[PDB]
Parts: structure tokens; sequence; C-alpha cells
């Protein structure tokens, strides 16, 4: 029974949920001949009440080179990047939920992702199978991809449809744990843009640039706009789309008017929908945010690592779209 | 570079679709440093019209030991079993869509599956992500699982739903090739039982016996029974359930009255619904049968193999249900 040394970067909601999940599920790890042992837990706020042993709290960066795995969920881009690089360079895998880091620091991280060292199922739709879903979709050639990827904006739009104001909805989303103190990334559609970029890279273009995604949020939406849409038998949702145009892949995030019965319009939780040849049309749904939900994704990748499987690999090569896609009508 | 030698067992609808899909996307495999070549295709009778070159057809078993991969979609149990064992024993991976073989010949196949030599995403819900979906769900502990796994009975109920009699619906399912001349396996819920058994082994009990799955088919269903259901706001579907009962796992297939709003009742294609802790509720749906759909799943596994990832592994150990469940009412 050798130890599975884990260096955890981030003691927030997600990090805490993950730490506790690993210890709670220790017997599942035993089936693999290992017992989990955390080298330390880096925390931004060492005084915030936590369910992590005091002796493991680290207010300052610590040596990660002796870890078997580095798990990161601290948000932000530059600091996490500088912290994980040394480990990745040492050949230590990185399990992360940081969609911002992967989307904006791909120039530095791609090389390691290319050699299967980065596991990031939790980076898109939390623990819901989004990346593994596309890995299986590789059996076909993508025709079009559309998803409602942000938990906060989805909740807000759902609540406004019920008559709740933008503000009441947002504050509740924060109380519920879906959104952070400053949900600006979420409501401006940037978080969805981060995730869409990750999906594009795994399926059609390993070097897809985050800067090419055109993104807009829900800031102009009101209960009035949503009720008028309902009157026409449509639902408004912030959709992240990947489709062909002029022979090149185009990615955009924007509110779209969807038929009320469309899978994306009637989904429970966030959702990813695709049309591919020859499979056809398929889609997956589940929670897109939350401490427990995200922890499930990180733990899923830890088990994937223990099984001997590589991390999530970028698409083998860039491939053009098989057909021009027709975007949904914008709001 | 190297060659990717493939021995194909089954030249039917799936076999033919897989053969042509590999040829259509062969150049793509160069990204993995390989060039695909089929060593031969085992078929019942090479005299029949087939979209595979006559010269590649083999009417009698042929040596498989030079193959890099054996792909099988013959249907049946004992014949396929005796043909693939020699390859597996020699360390050659098996990519199969044969849920019957895996469900009923597990005693012989499990050891190889444990070694990561068996890839069978296409054995459940065709190319739609089902096994990969559950692999990610491993991040949580299963509360309950319910799926509509058989394409034939889904089509049948969707039609009887519209007012078609059982015989009328079945005939069309057959006339369109969804159901065989003798649809027994499908309509008695055995195919669903096979697939449910596979899902159970991957997620909660590597030794789950097919013999313990309690299956009931469509025999007691009529268009009227469905009207009664429609009147009460429900839909009837043949559901494969895995839930806790008495602190042990119970697996059953049977027609169920689902609230019409439920993801399972709304699904146009086959579907898998799950509730787990701490993830919550997740759902995946897509085509569950068909040549192209199944080929997509087989090809997805070929890509998984080329990436250095092992096949689908059985649960690392058996573990009891965390909570007591109970399927919807039956008929
Ligand atoms: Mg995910
Ligand atoms: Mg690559
Ligand atoms: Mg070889
Ligand atoms: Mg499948």
């Amino acid at each position: 029974m050798e130890a599975l040394k884990i260096a955890l970067l981030g003691g927030g909601t997600v990090g805490s949920a993950f730490y506790n999940l690993v210890l709670e599920r220790a017997e599942e790890l035993s089936a693999f001949g290992v017992v989990p042992r955390f080298l330390g837990v880096l925390v931004r706020d060492p005084r915030k009440p936590r369910a992590i042993p005091q002796e493991l709290l680290r207010a300052e960066p610590f040596d990660l080179l002796e870890a078997d795995l580095v798990v990161e969920a601290m948000g932000g881009v530059e600091a996490p990047l500088r912290l994980v690089l040394p480990a990745l360079e040492a050949g230590i895998p990185l399990i992360t939920a940081n969609k911002a880091l992967l989307a904006e620091a791909w120039e530095s991280l791609r090389p390691f992702a290319e050699e299967g060292l980065i596991y990031h199922e939790a980076s898109v739709m939390a623990g819901t199978p989004a990346l593994s879903f596309l890995e299986t979709l590789r059996g076909s050639e993508l025709l079009e991809l559309h998803g409602i990827l942000n938990g906060t904006t989805l909740y807000i739009l759902q609540e406004m449809e019920k008559g709740r104001t933008y503000a009441e909805a947002l504050l509740e989303a924060q109380r519920l744990g879906y959104a952070e103190a400053d949900p600006t990334l979420d409501v401006e559609g940037i978080d969805a843009a981060h995730k869409l970029t990750l999906l594009a890279r795994l399926l059609v273009d390993p070097g897809f640039p985050f800067a090419e995604v055109e993104a807009q949020g829900i800031a102009r939406l009101t209960p009035e706009v949503l009720q008028k849409a309902e009157a026409r038998g449509e639902r408004v949702r912030l959709v992240a789309s990947l489709f062909g145009e002029g022979g090149r892949w185009r990615a955009a995030v924007a509110p779209r008017r969807l038929p009320q019965d469309h899978p994306l319009a009637r989904a429970r939780g966030n959702a990813l929908w695709v049309r591919a040849r020859p499979l056809g049309e398929a889609f997956v749904t589940g929670p897109g945010a939350g401490g427990g939900a995200t922890a499930s994704g990180l733990f899923a990748d830890l088990l994937r690592f223990l099984s001997g499987a590589p991390g999530h690999l970028p698409a083998p090569r860039a491939r053009p779209p098989l057909e021009e896609g027709s975007p949904w009508p914008g709001v």
C-alpha cells in the first residue's frame, strides 16, 4: 500500500470539497493499492474556516516535486501557471478545474497536455461528463456543437423566466454556490468562452485560440425579454457554439432564441449538444458548477490516472469543418 | 511508421459500416504513426451483396494472431467467444459491440477486461457515450441509474404512443431493419438486460451476474395502456434500472410510467440517467443502434487504443448501495 502523494493548490469551495472527497473515498483508492496523503494545501486565505487539517494549510508556495499528482483549483491564470509548470516539467501530472488557466495559458501548457499530463474533466461542466463525452464523439466527424456551459448565467435566465429580477437571481446563485463573489466572467460570457475553447481544442483544433471566440453575455436580458420570447414559443439561453463558416471553425458565445422544445432549452442543468457524422445527434447534461460537482470531476480524473490512462489530449491535428453551420438566431 | 492490422469479425450492417468508416478516415490515423489494413473480414456467406471487397471476406475462421486489433460485431456468444479468446490470450486487444458475449461469457472475458484489453463503448447505446459517461461518474458514488437502452422497444413505444398497435409498430421496426425477423431478444427486454449488466460491472460490481437481472418486456403493453398513461401526464418506456434495495444492488428491466417531463420520457434517442453523490443528476442521450452509430463507437475505441489508453475496466471492487432506491411504477 504505497502512498498517493497529492499536492493540492486551492483551499476554496472546490479544493475543500475535493480534499474531503478523497479522504471519504479512501477505500476506493485502496482497490488500487494506494492510500492518499496530502503534501500540503495551498490556500489564499489561511484564516477562512476550513475542513482541512491545520497542519496541511500552506499560506505560501511549497515544493511540489515530490508529489505523485498536483491538483489545482485556485482560479486565476498567472499564479497557478507559474506554480504548476515546475511539476509538469518534472513529469508530474496536473488534475485541474481551472478553465481560465488552460484557455489563456495554452502557449505554456499545451506541450504537457500533448503528452497526456493534464487531466481537466472538471474544467467544463464540473463533474458532468463533457470532455469524456467528446472523446467518444471522436468516433465521428463534428458537424456542429452547441452548449449552455455556464451554471450562473443558466440559473439567472431560468429565474428571470419565473419573474425574478436579474439582481435577485444573481445573489441567490451566489448564495447557492454557483457563482463567485465577482461573477463578471460568468455574466459576460467569458467563462463559457473559456470552456468552448477547451472543447474546440479537444475535438477539432489543438491550437484553437481563445482570442478567436466572440463572446457576449446576458447583461441586456430582462424578465420582459424572456417572457416575450416565451410568447413566441422560444427560450433565450446563453449558447456557446462551434460551427463551420467559410471553411473554417468559428466559435461564439451569445444569447440565442431557441425553440422551447430543443434539448438545450429543456435541459436540467448545463448541457452539451452535438451533431456529428455518422453518429447523428447526441447530448449530455448535468451540473455546471458547485463545490461537490466540481470535486466529483477532479476525483474522476484521479481515478482515471490510477487506472493507467493518460490525461485529456488535444485533437491529433487540426481539421476543417465538413459543412457551413447555420448559427441560431441571436437576441 | 507502423501498420495497424485489423481482423474484423462480422461483415453485417455494423461490420460494413466500420470497415468503410476506417477507410474513409484512414489518413487521420497517420497522426498516430499508423496505416490501417484489414487482414480479413469473417462473414456468414461471402456470396451475398456486401460493401466490403470480396477478396477480404472469409467464410471460415482465420488466424488472428498477426492482428494488432480484433474488432467484433458478430452477435451471439459461444462462437464469438471461442474466436476471440486466442487473440486476447496473446495480448491482442478486442474492440467489440457484442453486449451478449460480454454479458453471458463474462467468466471467460473478465480477466482480459481487467488487463484493459477489451474496448466496448459500442456495446451500450452504440456510439453514444455511455461507458465513458459512467467512467466519469466514478468520481461520485452511485445513488441510482435508469436508462432506456434498447432502440427497438423505444421505437415501438414511441409509435404505439401515437396510436399504432404493437404488431403495427413491430412490423415497421422490422421492415425498416431495426428489429430482426424474430425480435425476441429485443422485445422481451433481454438486450436491455445485457447492456444493464455491463453498466453495473463498470460502475459498482465487477462480478455482477447477468442472471440476476430481472427482465420483463413489452408483452403486457397496448395502445390503450399508453392512453391511460398520457391522460395522467405520463409516458411508458422500457427502463433498465440499477438501484439499492435492502442494502444490495438490484437490476431490472421493465416498462415504467415516467412523468412526461422527465429527461428519460422526453428523449428521442436512447438515454442514460443517473443520480450520484456529490455530483448530483447527470444525463446522456443519443442513437442506441444502427450501422453508422455503432461504427462510430467502434472507431472511437480504436482511437482510444491508439492514444495509449486502456480499454474499459470493470469496477476496481464491488461496493454496496449508499441509498435505498425504487424505480417508477410499472404497468
Ligand atoms: Mg466535466
Ligand atoms: Mg497532439
Ligand atoms: Mg503490431
Ligand atoms: Mg456507447
